[PDB]
C-alpha cells in the first residue's frame, strides 16, 4: 500500500502546479509545507543513530579483506559513475545548446584545505560527531570500534567477551529499532512526498520557460541515460536484475527526489539495502560514504550548466576546457554535501576552472537564473545522486 | 530525616532575612549561596539522564491505547488548570487592587512561530538535543525508541529479541541508577535549601511594601486557592486522599519552590511519583512534560500581574479584555520555560495582548517594579507550577 | 618492535633538524607534519570514551574507603611534587642566571573565580560534556553512576541487578575496545612521532641560543633532577623498582614529550597504568585528574622562565617573592589546562605575582622570547607533566 506515494506524488505535483497558478504559494507555504517538511525531520531524526548502529555492528566482518576490498572498490565505482556522470552532461550540454539568448543582468553580486579535510575525518570526540551530525568522522569512528569489538571476542577471557557482547547486543538492538522507526515513517512519506512536491511546484512551475526549460531537459534526459547506460548496463554485468533492482529502490529514489537530502533519505536507502538482501557490512559503510561521496547527478548537473553559463556569454569552451569541466566537476561533487542546494553552491568551483569566476557580474547573472530553477533541478539530482549510491553498493556486494 | 530541608528552609529563611538586614548580602552571595547553587547544579545534572531512560522504559506500555489517551486527557488538564489558575488569578487581583499609586518614572527600556516551534519538538539529531538540554525532542525521541524497542521484542526472531533486551536493560539500569542518585543529592538538599533561602530573603527581604506587598498577596493567596479549590477537589474527586498526595509531593514542592527550576527539579519531581506508586508509562512522560508545558502559578502570576500594571496606569481593562488576558497568558505560561525568571518575560507577550507594550516608559516603570520582586513570587509561582504537574500526573494514573 | 618509536624520534629530530636549516620548514609544515598531527587527531578520538567508561567500571570498588583514601592521598601528592618541582626550578634558575643581557623590545603588547570552578566540576549535562570534551565534569559523573550502579548490584531485587550488570557490562566492553584501538593507534605512534618531531626543529632548531639556551637548559637539567631526586626516590621508598617503571611508562613519555598535550596522551598513560599492574579503581579516576591538575615540568618551567624575565630585567626577586612564586606557580600549574602552550600562558599568572605585568613593554620581550623557544621547553614540560600522574598513580596504588 506503500506505493501510494507516487499515488502521492503524481497528483500532489499536480495541485500544487494549480494553486502556484493564481498566487497560493503563500497558502502551500503556510499550510502544505509544514507537513513535507515535518517529513523531512522525521527522516533527519535516524540518520545518526542508524548510520553508527549499523556500522559497529556492520563492522562484525573480516576487517582486512573484506572491509579494505570493499572500500578500495566502491571508491573506483564512485570515481568512474561521476566522472561518467559530468561527460554525460557536457554531452547533453552539446547536443542540447542552453545557453542562447545572451541575457546580461546588473546585480548578481554572488560570493577548505585538502589536509584540514583528510584530518578531520578523524574526529576528536566522538560523543560530539555523534551530537553534531558529522557521519564520516562517525563512519571512522565506528568502523575502529566494530574492529575493537570483534577483536575483544577472539580473547581467552570470558569477562571481556560477554562485555563485548552485552556492547555490541544494544548497539544492534537500536540498530533494528531505528530501521523499524524508519518502517513507520515511511508509512507517513505519502502525505510528505505529497506536500513536499504541491511545494517546490507551486513555487517554481511557471518559472521554467525559454533557455530554462533546455537545461532542465538536458540535465533529466542525461540523468534517466545516467540510470539506464550506466546503471542498468554495470548491473546486467554483474548479473543483478536492473528491474527489481529499481522495484526495490523506489522508497529511497523517490525520497530522495521529494527531499533533495541525500543524508535525509539514507535511513530510507539503508533500509532498502537490507530489504534486497546486502551484507550490513557493505551497505551500512557503502551508503553513508556515497550519500557524500557519490554524487552523479551533481557532476552531470554540474557539467550542464558550466555549458549553460558559457553558451550564453558566447564563450567557446574547447575539449580542454571540457575535460577540466570533467575533473573538476568530480572533485566539486565529492565536497557537494548530502544538503538540499548545495550543488549550485559549489558549481563556483568548476565555474572558476574554466576561467569563468563569478566576479564578472555577467557570470552572476546566468548563475542567479540556474539558482531559480535549482529547486526542480535538485530533486532529479539528488535522485540519480542515491540511485548511484545503491547501485554500487549492490555491484560490491555481489563481489564479495 | 529528610523533612530537615524544613529546617534548613524555615530557620533558613530567617538567618538571611537578618544578614541582609545588615548589608551582608555580598556575604551570602559570596559564601551562602554557593552552596544552593551547587545543590541545583547537582540537580541539573540528573535530569537529562533521567528524562530519557525512564520514558524510554516507560514505553514499555500499550502504545495507542494508553499512551494516546494519557496523552489526551493530560493535555486537556493542562488546559484546564491552567485556565483556571489564571482566572482565579484575575479574580484574585480585583479583589486586591496592588497597582494603586500612578508612579511615573524614567529609563525603563525594556525589550518564534508556531509551526517553527512544533516542527522543532521532532529533533534531527536525539545525541545532540540530549547534549544540548532539550527536554521536548528526547520526549519524543525516547517514545519512539521504546515503542520501537517493544516492537522488536515481539517478533519471532530471538537474535533481535535478545538485543532488545540487552537495550532495554542497560536503559533501565541507567534509570535506575539516576534515581539513586535523585536521592543521594536530595540528602543534600536541606543545606542547598538553607542557602538559596538565605539568599532571596537577604536581598529580596524588605523591598516587598506597599504596591508590592499587595501584588505579592494577591498572587500567592490566589496560589493557595489553586492548591486548594482546584487541585485538592479534583484530587478528591478522583478518590486521591490530598494529605497522603502533600505527603508524597512534599520534596518536590519545596525543590520547586526553592530552585525555581521546574527543570531542576524535575529529578525530584519524578522520584516522588515513583514513590507514591505510579507507572512510568504514566508519570515519566506526563511529569517532564507538565514541567515546561503546565504552569499554573505562571498564569496566575500573569493574571495578577498584568492588571497590577493596568492598576497602576488608571487604564480600565474590560471584560473582553479580562478573557484575552486569559488566552494570552496560558499561551505564554505554555512557552515559558522550565528555567526561573521566564514567566517574567513572557509576561510582555499578555501585556501586548492588551495594548500596554513595555515600550511605553510608564508601563516599563511598573514592569521593573515586579522584576524587582520576581525571585520572590516565582519561588511560589515554581512550586505550584510543579503542584500541578504532580496532581494531574497522579489523576490521569489512577485514571487508567 | 614498538621501540622503533625511538627509532622514529631520534633520526626524526635529526632530519627535521637538517631541513630546517636550508628553509624547508614549510615542506615539513605541508607534507610531514600533517602526518603527526593526524596522530594527534587520533589520540584526541578516544580519550572521551576511554574516560568514561573505564572510571565507570573503575568505580567497581569500595567507594568511601578506596575512592576516598586514594582520593586524599593523591592530591596531597600531586601538591608535594608540584610543589618542589617550582622549587627545583627556582634552584635551576638561581644556579643557572639565564637572564643577563637586558634586552629591550618594542611592540610586545602581551594579554576565573575559584568558586566558578569548583562549582563548574559538577555537570548540568554529563551528555553535553560527553560532546564537549569535558574531562573534570565528567570524571565526576563517571564517580557518581559507578557508584550508583554498584548500591544497584545489592539490592534484594534481580531484575535491577540484571539491568545493572547489563550496562556496566556494556560500558566495559566500550572500555576494553578503546583500549585496544589505544594499542593500534600506538603501532602507528612511531611514525606521528616522527613528523611532529621533524617539526619543532625545523621550525625551532637553532632559535635556541644564548639566554635562550641557558633558559632551555635549565629547564631540563630541573625536569630530570625531577624525575631522579624526587620520582626515583620517592619509587624506591615505597618499594617500586624505577628501572621497569621506566619500561613500561616509556611509551607514555614519549608521546607526552612529542604530543605536548597531557589529555592527548592520556589513553596511552591509561594504557601503560593498565600494562603495569594498577587496578582500574585506582589509576583511572588518578590519571584523568593528574592529567589537568599534576603538572610538575609547568610549574618548574614557569618557576625558571619567572626567573629569565626578571634576570633580564635586572629586578632582585626576594626570599620572599620566591615563595610568593612557588605559591603562585602551583596554582598556575594547577589551572594549567592539557593542551600544547597553556603553561607559557599561565605564566602570566605568577609574573603577575611578582609585580612583572605584561602590560611593561620590557616585560613582553623577555615573555616573547620564552614563547619564541616555548615549543621545545613544552616537550620536555609535558613528558615530566604526565611522568608525575604515573608515578603518583602507581605509589597511591601500591598503598592499598
Ligand atoms: N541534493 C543533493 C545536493 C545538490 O545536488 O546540491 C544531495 O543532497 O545530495
Ligand atoms: N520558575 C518557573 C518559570 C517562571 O516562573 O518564570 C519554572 O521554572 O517553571
Ligand atoms: N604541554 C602541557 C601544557 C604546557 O606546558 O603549556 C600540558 O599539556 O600539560
Ligand atoms: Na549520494
Ligand atoms: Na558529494
Ligand atoms: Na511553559
Ligand atoms: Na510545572
Ligand atoms: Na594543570
Ligand atoms: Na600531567
Amino acid at each position: 500500500v506503500l506505493q501510494k506515494i507516487l499515488i502521492g506524488l503524481i497528483l500532489g505535483a499536480i495541485v500544487g502546479l494549480i494553486l502556484g497558478h493564481y498566487g497560493y504559494a503563500d497558502a502551500v507555504k503556510t499550510y502544505v509545507k509544514p507537513f513535507g517538511d515535518l517529513f523531512v525531520r522525521l527522516l533527519k531524526m535516524l540518520v545518526m543513530p542508524i548510520v553508527f548502529a549499523s556500522l559497529v555492528v556492520g563492522a562484525a566482518s573480516i576487517s582486512p579483506a573484506r572491509l579494505g576490498r570493499v572500500g578500495v572498490k566502491i571508491v573506483v565505482y564512485y570515481l568512474l559513475t561521476s566522472a561518467f556522470a559530468v561527460t554525460l552532461g557536457i554531452i547533453m550540454a552539446r547536443l542540447f545548446n542552453p545557453g542562447a539568448g545572451i541575457h546580461l543582468a546588473v546585480g548578481g553580486q554572488q560570493f577548505p584545505p585538502l589536509v584540514k579535510i583528510l584530518l578531520d575525518i578523524v574526529p576528536t570526540n566522538p560523543f560530539g560527531a555523534l551530537a553534531n551530525g558529522q557521519v564520516l568522522p562517525t563512519i571512522f569512528f565506528a568502523i575502529i570500534l566494530g574492529i575493537a569489538i570483534t577483536y575483544l571476542m577472539n580473547s581467552e577471557n570470558e569477562k571481556v567477551r560477554k562485555s563485548a557482547e552485552t556492547l555490541l547486543d544494544a548497539i544492534n538492538g537500536l540498530a533494528e529499532a531505528m530501521y523499524k522507526i524508519v518502517n513507520g515513517v515511511m508509512q507517513y512519506a505519502p502525505i510528505g512526498v505529497f506536500a513536499l512536491i504541491a511545494y517546490c511546484m507551486a513555487e517554481q512551475g511557471v518559472k521554467v520557460v525559454g533557455e530554462l526549460a533546455k537545461v532542465t531537459a538536458a540535465v533529466y534526459v542525461g540523468l534517466t541515460l545516467q540510470i539506464l547506460l550506466v546503471y542498468f548496463v554495470l548491473l546486467k554485468i554483474y548479473g543483478i536484475d536492473p528491474i527489481s533492482f529499481i522495484k526495490k529502490a523506489k522508497d529511497a529514489m523517490l525520497t530522495a527526489f521529494v527531499t533533495r537530502s541525500s543524508s535525509g533519505t539514507l535511513p530510507v536507502t539503508m533500509r532498502v539495502a537490507k530489504e534486497m538482501g546486502i551484507s550490513e557490512g557493505i551497505y551500512s559503510f557503502t551508503l553513508p560514504l556515497g550519500a557524500t561521496i557519490n554524487m552523479d547527478g551533481t557532476a552531470l548537473y554540474q557539467g550542464v550548466s558550466t555549458f549553460f553559463i558559457a553558451n550564453a556569454l558566447g564563450s567557446h569552451l574547447t575539449v580542454g576546457q571540457q575535460l577540466t569541466i570533467v575533473l573538476t566537476a568530480v572533485l566539486a561533487s565529492i565536497g557537494t554535501a548530502g544538503v538540499p542546494g548545495a550543488g549550485a553552491i559549489m558549481l563556483a568551483m568548476v565555474l572558476e576552472s574554466v576561467g569563468l569566476p563569478l566576479t564578472d557580474p555577467n557570470v552572476a547573472a546566468a548563475y542567479a537564473m540556474i539558482l531559480g530553477i535549482d529547486c526542480i533541478l535538485d530533486m532529479g539530482r539528488t535522485m540519480v545522486n542515491v540511485t548511484g549510491d545503491l547501485t554500487g553498493t549492490a555491484i560490491v556486494a555481489k563481489t564479495e
